[PDB]
């Protein structure tokens, strides 16, 4: 019977598209921790300094 | 006689491909809630907040 394939096929292809999706998920981890830091460092650099009374 | 059994298999072949069928009717459904309600929830989060006058 050709259902039996189908149903084999969909299980594939259901997984296929959750490892494809992880990838994402993770990668949007990695991206937020680099984001947030370079944001804040670049901040504090401008914002600070010091300056020679006399 | 070859005739008396292609009719018994045709029989279940039917019914085989009724159930594959199913699987991806009712797995459809399933997945239909859950995408909807991913997708507003997500866009009234970004969409909302508050702001400190003074």
């Amino acid at each position: 019977a050709i259902g039996i394939g189908t149903l084999i096929i969909f299980i594939a292809m259901v997984l296929v598209a959750a490892v494809a999706a992880a990838v994402l998920i993770n990668t949007s981890g990695f991206l937020q921790q680099k984001a947030m830091a370079t944001g804040k460092e670049s901040t504090e650099q401008v914002a600070s300094g010091l300056q020679v009374i006399r």
